[PDB]
């Protein structure tokens, strides 16, 4: 079993100093997954937007800390339910390859609480996508039943076979805000890939 | 934990008599989903089509016999892999409930063999979706990895909150056939949908 590298996993730069503090920009080493053009290209409070958060003691967010580290990463979508999805995406420099199964492991957040006298509460679903070129290989839409206030552990697997028709194309990971509960906005932690002969 | 009735759960409408004989027609109580248009109204043996067939010693398809019954549904593409998906749906007359923890169950086959010199080996991939209205609520996208000559159980959860926005809309089932590699055909079986108290 090889880990294969993937560029701020743990959504840990840039740093956060105070609790509770976020940005809202897209975090470095990932791109924003737009498909439904829902997120603006510049950000603020309010719009949609993705981001980094710290997750330490005080706050008022979760039952735990961060999964890994300091840091989330965080997307919120300001438009009603249905209207599409968005996320964080990240080409990896692994490629697919024959007889070898990818194991794919995120932790999801439904962060709970309030902010500026809005509930929190709530949750619009997530899905979670392993790529090779423009092909989702697999993916784990929503299956975790995931309280405000807790994170669970999504776990994508996929085989390729020698004559899956994607090898030699780059491997990628999508994150996705559903977009069908409110209050729409949900969080993301440790991102892991992993190989091993297949079985 | 109560089952909800779902029409032809195992494909047994039609009867088949004969080994590996099989149907090119939707079968009772399902509909095609074809959002891509994959499928053709009138369907013979090389288009592409769904359908019944039946499983039994003598088969050249499986390693086993049908998990349950004489019978599985079926779903093959003609069109090259990334053309779109097609497969089965079925709208249920039980509706979203809050606070409900539901499970669907299907078993996945992939077909091995050889017909009419055309080889069998290989899989298309799969997806299974519980839905609620128009919604995907959850989804297993091809997380099982499943050897020609073999069956496997997927399995997708949903639990519904007092706020989910879809709470009171019609239960839904789609079986797709994601056209993601050759052979570009699969069979399915055995569908099962419970309910129990959300944890
Ligand atoms: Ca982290
Ligand atoms: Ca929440
Ligand atoms: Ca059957
Ligand atoms: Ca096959």
């Amino acid at each position: 079993v090889v880990s294969i590298p993937i560029n701020n996993a743990g959504f840990e730069d840039p740093f956060i100093e105070v609790v509770d503090d976020y940005t809202v920009d897209t975090p470095p080493g990932w791109t924003t997954y737009n498909p439904n053009n829902l997120v603006p290209e510049k950000r603020t409070t309010w719009t949609s937007n993705n981001g980094v958060g710290y997750v330490g003691p005080g706050t008022q967010f979760y039952n735990q800390l961060a999964p890994e580290g300091r840091n989330i990463g965080s997307i919120y979508l300001a438009q009603k339910p249905g209207s599409g999805v968005a996320g964080f995406e990240q080409i990896l420099d692994a490629t697919l390859e024959p007889d070898t199964k990818y194991t794919l492991k995120v932790d999801v957040g439904n962060f709970g609480g309030e902010f500026q006298k809005i509930s929190l509460a709530g949750f619009p679903g997530y899905r979670v996508e392993l790529l090779a070129g423009d092909t989702v290989l697999a993916a784990d839409h929503n299956n975790l039943y995931i309280k405000d206030g807790e994170f669970k552990t999504s776990t994508v697997t996929f085989t390729a076979t020698p004559d899956n028709p994607y090898l030699d194309q780059k491997l990628g990971i999508r994150l996705i805000n559903l977009l069908q509960g409110t209050f729409s906005g949900l969080d993301f932690d440790n991102v892991r890939l992993t190989v091993e002969p297949a079985q």
